[PDB]
Order: structure tokens, then sequence, then C-alpha cells
């Protein structure tokens, strides 16, 4: 059959942020002829564009690229042959809103729409929102793995089937319970879905053939996990996907009043609607009630910091940037400040959780969870991936990341906890950092520190690490330079096994090039929150001068010292010790 049997997101890029600097850059060539070969000059213009931006300076067809933008409904070509931007498009290019206008965009995304019609996708057979579908087959099964989505969802084609996936997937949990023998867990499962899928690629070596549909299935479902959770509807439980509790109300109504539209064959009239970021208006978005969403939003962050601030006054942070936003409602009340004013205020609560994690961290058992799944990354290869694979979405190097942002927050103090990596609005990690920018930021009152940390290993450690860390240290410090920021900046570089070569090209630059990274085992780390931990059985912890002062001490070693690979390694161990013994506690 020539009829396509899935729908899928695509991969390219398999996270939704990665979108936006490559349609602010083909949003200039709007009005540009891109049909047939007249289309060639612009498209190729384009591609050089395109291909200086950083996510591709580490090659790909410019359809490949530019097909996402047109299945999200920002940029489509007209029957004259121009490419066009649409005001969901425009909007996206101006970073205005952006979670909110995917959230738009992907809850009126159909099938059968402009890109996907005709033969392939017939009226018959197709009929589907996925991410509604999605929505509502979760109100059914609780949660998701990215397995679930690859075996379940990627074939379903129209909106009717959310109960008999269903059923037939707590079919499938149910006799799977039965299997005895986890290695025969997973080969019943495995078998499952080659059955399944071959039921369902019946059309036409088979079993490679298959094999290949259902790897492209967990591909895609990763993909489709990283979108979703991107429009705050759905979060990370484990390594499921479950509706965001705090979005009940507007995850009923978007599932009551999304449909399939058909005026799809032609051009225009379907971007009208499609393109249009206003659409769905949702019943709560009138001035009124839109102020009422705001003022619930800004109690809700007040009850937040009010809690806080007595033992965590740095939550004053977010209680003046709070105080920012809401006095713009002083001068001007209409439906677009509001939105925007929602929108920063949503972003400032994430802001207020993360600060809330210190106080969560009160509970010993909490702490140690965080403890114990670092030392996992002592284990071998295979054993961290199982164990990360199976309490995680995210894959175990963007968990490190998130678990050493975790670190910090529980050494505290700081004024801001910048990750650079994605998380959700559970603070559960998506995406890794950026090539171009460190794994976090850590702001404190008068000192700032990177982190840095990777899983990668000997040669390849060097390899990957050397020129990025020194890079990133270096741009940071141009730019406080030009921001006229007055704080010392420091580079925590951490690695469960920290390569010698690596450590003896960042002391070079220490003292060559006047950087400040310092290298700590991920043992070395652990220490640290074991040190916090024990302070906090004692009813102390650590200041934000106790952690100022281990950057300096760790610092001065490295320049200070002899310049022998084993002299400033064991330097590091003793300046170490001497700060934890300075902490009085039981060690
Ligand atoms: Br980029
Ligand atoms: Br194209
Ligand atoms: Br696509
Ligand atoms: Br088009
Ligand atoms: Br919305
Ligand atoms: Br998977
Ligand atoms: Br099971
Ligand atoms: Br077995
Ligand atoms: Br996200
Ligand atoms: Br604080
Ligand atoms: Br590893
Ligand atoms: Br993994
Ligand atoms: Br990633």
């Amino acid at each position: 059959m020539a009829k396509k049997v899935n729908w899928y997101v695509s991969c390219s890029p398999r996270s939704p942020e990665k979108i936006q600097p490559e349609l602010k850059v083909l949003a200039n060539f709007e009005g540009s002829y891109w049909k047939g070969v007249k289309g060639y000059k612009a498209q190729e213009a384009f591609a050089k564009e395109l291909a200086a931006l950083p996510q591709f300076l580490g090659a790909f067809s410019t359809r490949d690229r530019v097909a996402p933008m047109k299945t999200y409904g920002f940029v489509f070509v007209d029957e004259e042959g121009y490419l066009r931007i649409t005001e969901a498009g425009k909007m996206l290019a101006n970073n205005r809103r952006p979670k909110d206008v995917f959230l738009k965009q992907l809850v009126k995304w159909q099938y059968p729409s402009f890109q996907h019609k005709g033969k392939e996708y017939p009226e018959e057979e197709w009929s589907i929102n996925p991410l509604v579908f999605v929505l509502s087959l979760l109100k059914k099964v609780g949660g998701l793995s990215k397995l679930d989505i690859a075996m379940f969802c990627l074939t379903a084609t129209n909106n009717n089937q959310v109960d008999e996936i269903a059923e037939e997937i707590m079919q499938f949990r149910n006799e799977r319970e039965k299997i005895k023998g986890q290695n025969k867990k997973l080969e019943f499962t495995e078998n499952y879905f080659f059955k399944r899928f071959e039921k369902i690629y019946g059309n036409v070596s088979h079993k490679s053939k298959i094999e290949t549909k259902m790897r492209n299935a967990r591909d895609v479902a990763d993909a489709t996990t990283r979108y979703f959770r991107y429009t705050g509807l759905f979060v990370a439980r484990g390594n499921q996907l479950v509706l965001n509790p705090e979005k009940s109300d507007l995850i009923d109504e978007i599932i009551s009043s999304s449909k399939v539209v058909k005026n799809y064959t032609r051009v225009e009239e379907f971007h009208e609607y499609y393109g249009n970021p206003s659409l769905p208006q949702f019943s709560f978005e009138t001035k009124e009630q839109l102020l009422d969403l705001a003022h619930r939003i800004r109690d809700e962050n007040t009850r937040l910091a009010e809690q806080l601030v007595e033992h965590f006054p740095n939550v004053k942070v977010e209680i003046q940037v709070l105080e920012d936003i809401y006095n713009s409602l002083n001068k001007k009340v209409d439906v677009e400040t509001l939105k925007d004013v929602i929108y920063h205020a949503k972003e400032l609560q994430l802001e207020l959780k993360k600060k809330k994690l210190q106080a969560d961290f009160n509970d010993p058992r909490q702490l140690e969870e965080v403890i114990d799944l670092l030392e996992v990354y002592h284990e071998k290869k295979n054993v961290i991936e199982e164990k990360i694979k199976a309490r995680f979405i995210a894959n175990k190097n963007t968990v490190f990341e998130w678990l050493t942002w975790n670190g910090f927050i529980i050494l505290g103090n700081a004024l801001e906890y910048k990750n650079n990596f994605v998380i959700d609005e559970e603070l559960q990690p998506v995406t890794h950092a950026a090539g171009n920018q460190p794994d976090m930021e850590i702001i404190y009152e008068d000192f700032i520190v990177l982190g840095e940390v990777t899983t990668s290993k000997g040669a390849t450690q060097f390899k990957m690490e050397s020129e990025p860390v020194t890079r990133h240290y270096l741009n940071k410090k141009k730019e406080l330079e030009k921001q006229g920021v007055e704080k010392e900046l420091y580079c925590l570089f951490i690695a469960p096994e920290i390569n010698k070569n690596t450590f003896e090209e960042f002391m070079k630059y220490n003292i060559v090039q006047n950087t400040r990274i310092i290298p700590l085992s991920l043992k070395q780390f652990n220490m640290l929150l074991m040190v916090q931990k024990k302070l906090i059985e004692k009813g102390r912890r650590l200041s934000s001068y106790d952690i100022k002062n281990l950057m300096v001490s760790l610092y001065r070693t490295t320049i200070e010292c002899e310049r022998k690979y084993t002299q400033i390694k064991a330097g590091l161990e003793e300046t170490l010790n001497n700060w934890v013994v300075d902490k009085e506690v039981r060690f």
C-alpha cells in the first residue's frame, strides 16, 4: 500500500528549541521564489546562512531542515511559488512566548494536513491530532515510556482509537507482568513489538526490515517526548511521559475543542487557520479571565517565596523579578500584555521551584538520593545505562548534567542555578546543553562557577573537553567584562575519571591564559555533598563564603603548586581535605 501507516515528530532537530534559530535565518528569505529550479538560488543561499549557525558548527539537505517548519505551521510555499512566514512562524522567529507558540501549533497539528494529504493520507484511515491523541491516551493509561510510544502511538492514525489502544496497552502490561524473569520480560516485550509492527508494516531480509521500522519508531518516540514536554502539557515522571498535574483544566479544554479541519487541500486556506498562533482561542483567553489567571500565578509564586524566604533568602532574587513583571500591568492591561506577564510569571515560578529544592534537600533521604545516583557513575557503562533508563527519559549524559546541577543546589547559596541543559516543568531533564555552552552557570553574590561535566574517559575525554571547556571559560569571561560584572569566574570540571592530559591542559591554561579551571573527580565532588549532608544533620550548612573559599583555595593551588601533574593533583586533594576538615564534620 502507498498509504502511510504512522505519523512522526521530526528528528531534525529532535529537540524543539533548536528550531528557533533556524527559523530566524529562514525568515530572511520571505518572499523569495522557493519552487523548482528558480527556487535553487534562494534555497542554496539559505543553506549557507544556516550552516554558519552554532548548532551546525560541529551536512543535511535544506528540504530536510525546512520540513518540520512546514509541518508545525511556521512557514509554507504559496501557490505562486514564494516562501511565506506565518504569524506563528513570525512569533517564534522573534522568540515571543515560544513554548506557548509550540503548544498552540502542536494542538492544531493534524493528519491529514496541507503537508500530509491525498493518496498517502486517506481520510478513511487518517483523522488524528497526535498530541491530543496522546493526552487522551494518558488519561487512560497514566504514563508512557518512549518504548510505549514507539510501539503503540505512532501507528495510531485516528483520534477514535484512544480506547482501543488504551485497552491494548493494559493487556500488554498485564501479560508482561506474568512473564517471570526480567530477561524473559525483555524478550516478550521485544517480540510483542516485532509481531505488532509485522501485522502493521505487513506491506512490502524481512526481520532486517521491520527491525528498521522498530528502530525508527524508537528514534521518533524520543523526539516526540521532547517536543511534547516543551509545551508544558506533559512532564516526565521517572522514565514515563505523563500529564502535567498543574494543567488539568487546560488539557480538558484541549481534548474537548480539538478537531481535524477539512480545509487542508489548498495552501492558503489551510495556513490562515494553522499558521495563526491565536488559534485555538481558549475559554480563559479574555482580558477578564487572563487577569484572573495572572493573579492566580502571582499568588502561587508568593506562597512559594514566602515559604522559603526565612531559611533561603536567595529567593529574594525571584521576588524582585516578580515585582518587575507585574508592574507592567500598572501601565497597561490588555490581552497581549497579560499573556506576556503570564508567560514570564510561569518562567519565574520554575525558578522558584528550583530554589524550593533547597528546602527539599533538608530531608537527608532526598539529598542522599542525589548522592547515590551520582555514585552510579562509577559503575561500568552497561550498568549505568540500565539504571538510568529505568529512572529517567533522558540519556545518561544529560542525567549526569542534571545530577551535578542538583549537587550545586544541595550546596546552596546561589543567586541563580542556571542549567544550560533543558528541563521540563517538573524540573526533569530533557536535552543536553548546547555545544557552545557550559553545562551550567551557577551565579553567586560575588563569584560565578561554571559546571562542566562529562562521563567521557581517557583520550576521547581529552578529545571532547579540552577545547570546549577552555573556550566556554574564555567566552564567558569576555562577556562578563563587556557586561561590567565584577565577579571572579571559576570552572569546576567534573568527571568520574579525570584524564591526566585533560588535567594538565587545564593547569597550563590556568597559569598561561589566566583561566580558573578546577578539575574535581566525581568522588571529590560527591565528598562536598556529603559534607553538606552532615552539616545539615547538625543544624548547620555551608555558607556562600564557604563555597567561595573552596573555589579560591583550589584555584590558588592550581597555579602556585610545583609544575608537575602528580604534585598538583596531590595538592588539590590536600587543599580539599583541609576545607573538609575545617567543617568539623564526622569524617
Ligand atoms: Br544555533
Ligand atoms: Br524546502
Ligand atoms: Br517533519
Ligand atoms: Br508548503
Ligand atoms: Br496556552
Ligand atoms: Br526506547
Ligand atoms: Br512487567
Ligand atoms: Br532468561
Ligand atoms: Br521542556
Ligand atoms: Br539562601
Ligand atoms: Br559511562
Ligand atoms: Br542512557
Ligand atoms: Br541530548
